[PDB]
């Protein structure tokens, strides 16, 4: 237990120091965009989050999280299952053998989507994305499938991770605070024999420590409650499929954590906050009404306040003056710079002022997240569903690209239109139509495996068509033949009615 | 970047996938240009449209349509290898088309012939019902 | 660098301050060296034992520098690759690659002959970025000056500002408008020129 000699709690306390710069930077980012997202670990229920003086941070952060969610996890099939084409062709035969396999792979994808949707993963995905944008570090843990099981998201100030300078993960420790009654019975008794008698709703710190095991590649997981491991939680996970996946956006090499997206534009938010602050303060000065009456004048204001709706009272207009705020020229200067900072911050998020300029910028934001978040989540789910017999046992040769189907539909539709154009050239004896169809498919990029009719398959279509013609023509000839025979001669008409059970004459 | 990045990445992948049997062993005569498919689709679609316009001239005995089709392909730039039907390949098309007509017309005559023979005469109707296991009269 | 295919294998990207390359004026690559810092436990056992017998006892999470050297071999065309950890080669990493197929491909944009490295695309426009940085900074600085509000009242006047601040939302107080003036930033003509 080289990574676990001291214990799960000791590692969490030691590594907490390295997490401090990221926590502090996350609180600053949240203070300007949305204060409620990242409280500073000292805020209890009796803390009010004052709205930032500018609304660009909140509007931009919500928009970016939604746009990322829509692109990363669209309505259907953001992943696919692909088998090695060269290997599959050798093991199988040809024609529909590959097509049949693709049904099995496609069926597995639909089960993955159903499992994700039925367990409300999209709720946790959207919460993770908001945390990633403002904090940039989030930990999501996928528990073993058992009925309705939604995965849990760990905020930055709930877990700790140590990474190498190479970039690989060495150990992960998370903190949970479960009440005494909510703990499992064996764990509940263990605490009773460690810290004496505990209250019914007493918070108990629970640590789980996932660390890179020695020698063979993998991960070792255990849980400790008071100071010692629970009677059993020891779990072995390989690198590819580990339930605890620490996701970070904007990753800098040599760092154990990622950097938030708002941090890049935090300074512009600070300047906008200050400029927007002074503008409103000027308006409240403007709100107050002060009447400056000249002491050297003759007008007595006691007559004005005591006057009725319309009245004639002694006085002069020049005596009464109203103090109004100057700096009209200053006001325009502040708005112009404030407008400029808002305009550039609007483009930084996915906010319109353009249509063909924000997707391309968006394309680079979630490129890291596909490998960091999408791919590990599918790998863990596939193993978990295989264990619980939710999906058939995969042959281990299937690879998972996260696409945001794909070109399969477009290539089929493109060659179909091209083939339809080649339909107008039929009846031509000079041109080799069959070769042109093969050339078109190669140009489009289809596999051309089984799309052509072999000689045996040509005969099968002829036999099926021939039986249809024989039945269609045979039924007509048989139908009218019996009716002609039945109605021929009145005697046979009586016999025909006798066969069906009727009596001649009514 | 096409020469600096795209080309070396493909070259390393081609060798690495052959070693792990991910792709069939290349004959070492294959060269890869990185295009940013290609003109092959455009040449085929353009050549088809020209032939479709030439299809309006079919039935003309003055003009050599077969020569013009070859000239059109040369102007577009296709390889013109295998697009023309050889005399042996023309025979296969007639043989396949002829077999369809024989089967299509044979099935109609056979189906109508069998039904007519079965339904002729009341006693042959009963014999036909006996063959399929049915009983005359309900 | 493209590693050998083994299941799911993603290629590694080396930043500029992680590797080093030597090229000739002809442009051909002579040698490439990469530096990696892997923790002691993450290293393979054969390498891990070698470090144990080289630098003594090592901490579990101690970063270990690993150098991979790819150089143009003598005589025949090719590249020779080996890895050394402390000061000597590992038990085995000797790999030979042809010129066309080498996993370590140093990609550069805007290449200048006689140089071992490329030049970035931003360098061609860094001067404009610096010039725009200074102008944009000063424009924001002026707005913050404008953000502050100061009331300049004439000491020779009769208006007492103690009455204005102590008044309510509506009030009649002695004073004159001419006494109270507000300092506002000038240079409206400058602001357009800088903008």
């Amino acid at each position: 237990e080289g990574f676990a000699e001291e214990g799960a709690k000791a590692v969490y306390d030691r590594l907490k120091n390295d997490r401090q710069p990221y926590e502090t930077r996350a609180e600053s980012c949240a203070q300007y965009t949305i204060p409620s997202l990242f409280p500073k670990d000292s805020d209890n229920a009796s803390t009010d989050y004052t709205t930032p003086w500018q609304s660009v941070g909140a509007r931009g952060l919500n928009n970016l999280a939604s746009k990322l969610m829509l692109a990363l996890f669209p309505m259907q099939s953001w992943m696919k299952l692909t088998i090695s084409e060269y290997e599959a062709k050798n093991l199988l035969g040809d024609a529909e053998g590959l097509a049949k396999v693709d049904e099995g792979l496609s069926m597995v994808e639909r089960i993955i989507m159903n499992y994700i949707e039925s367990n409300s993963y999209r709720v946790t995905l959207f919460e993770c994305l908001k945390q990633l944008c403002v904090a940039g570090n989030a930990l999501l843990y996928l528990p073993e499938p058992e009925g309705y099981t939604p995965m849990k998201l760990y905020r930055l100030n709930s877990y700790v991770v140590q990474r190498d300078a190479f970039g690989n993960v060495l150990q992960i420790v998370t903190l949970d605070k479960i009440a005494f009654n909510a703990l499992p019975e064996d764990v509940r008794s263990q605490v009773e024999a460690a810290q004496g008698e505990q209250k019914e709703d007493a918070e108990i710190d629970v640590y789980t420590h996932v660390y890179l095991n020695e020698a063979g590649d993998g991960y070792s997981k255990y849980e400790e409650v008071a100071e010692e491991v629970v009677p059993g939680s020891e779990a072995e996970y390989p690198l590819e499929e580990c339930p605890y996946i620490p996701v970070r956006m904007v990753r800098i090499d040599g760092e154990s954590y990622g950097r938030s997206y708002v941090e890049e534009y935090l300074g512009d938010l600070k300047s906008l906050e200050n400029l927007q602050e002074s503008i409103v303060k000027m308006a409240m000065i403007t709100a107050k009404v002060i009447g400056l009456v000249d002491p050297a004048g003759i007008t007595q204001v006691r007559r004005l306040t005591a006057a009725q709706s319309g009245a004639f009272v002694p006085g002069r207009k020049q005596d009464i003056e109203f103090l109004q705020l100057e700096k009209s020229g200053d006001f325009t200067v502040a708005k112009n710079v404030s407008d400029t900072i808002e305009a550039r911050l609007s483009y930084a998020f996915m906010l319109n002022s353009v249509a063909s300029e924000l997707e391309d910028t968006l394309g680079g934001v979630y490129s890291i997240l596909s490998q960091e978040l999408q791919l590990p989540l599918v790998r863990v789910l596939l193993k978990q569903l295989q264990a619980t017999q939710q999906i058939p046992e995969l042959p281990k040769e299937a690879v998972e690209p996260t696409i945001s189907r794909g070109q399969d539909l477009d290539k089929l539709e493109r060659c179909i239109a091209a083939w339809s154009a080649l339909k107008a050239l039929e009846g031509d004896d000079d041109l080799n139509l069959a070769n042109l169809k093969l050339r078109i498919a190669n140009a489009i990029g289809l596999d051309t495996a089984g799309m052509l009719l072999t000689q045996e398959q040509k005969n099968a279509l002829m036999a099926q068509q021939g039986a249809q013609i024989a039945t269609q023509q045979g039924a007509a000839a048989l139908g009218q033949g019996m009716a002609a025979q039945a109605t021929a001669s009145p005697e046979a008409m009586a016999a025909a009615a006798d066969s069906v059970g009727m009596q001649p004459g009514m």
